[PDB]
């Protein structure tokens, strides 16, 4: 009964994007300071969505970059190197530049609910795809 590898241990993964999330969250609270008032409930749960499908998208480019620093770690390779590059990631990127993109140009998505299905998950269980 044959078993297929993960692509990267779960807890690892699970460290990356619970970090990864919770830095775009963060700073999408920092700048709903300002612009909460200026948008209604669904486009802030939108902006929240698009967090999490920024993530997604950008995945494969970030195991390229996580990949290259762990492959050259001189040991074996435990959890809190992904919880560090996840935060990195997570606040190193100020999405606020790109909240205010999409507000500006009119570009907040329209809520749906496959939105509002990822917005409720567990960061932790955000699907993401290696292949």
């Amino acid at each position: 009964h044959y078993v297929e590898p993960k692509f990267l241990n779960k807890a690892f993964e699970v460290a990356l994007k619970v970090q990864i999330i919770a830095g775009f969250d963060r700073g999408l609270v920092k700048w709903l300071r300002v612009h909460g008032r200026t948008l209604s409930t669904v486009q802030k749960k939108a902006l929240y969505f698009v967090n999490r499908r920024y993530m997604q998208t950008h995945w494969a480019n970030y195991m390229l970059w996580i990949n290259k620093k762990i492959d050259a770690l001189g040991r074996t390779p435990v959890v809190g190197d992904y919880t560090r590059l996840g935060a990195e990631i997570g606040r190193r990127i100020d999405m606020a530049y790109f909240y205010d993109f999409l507000k500006d140009k009119n570009m907040i998505p329209k809520y749906l609910p496959y939105m509002e299905e990822i917005n409720r998950m567990r960061p932790a269980d955000v699907p993401v795809k290696y292949m």
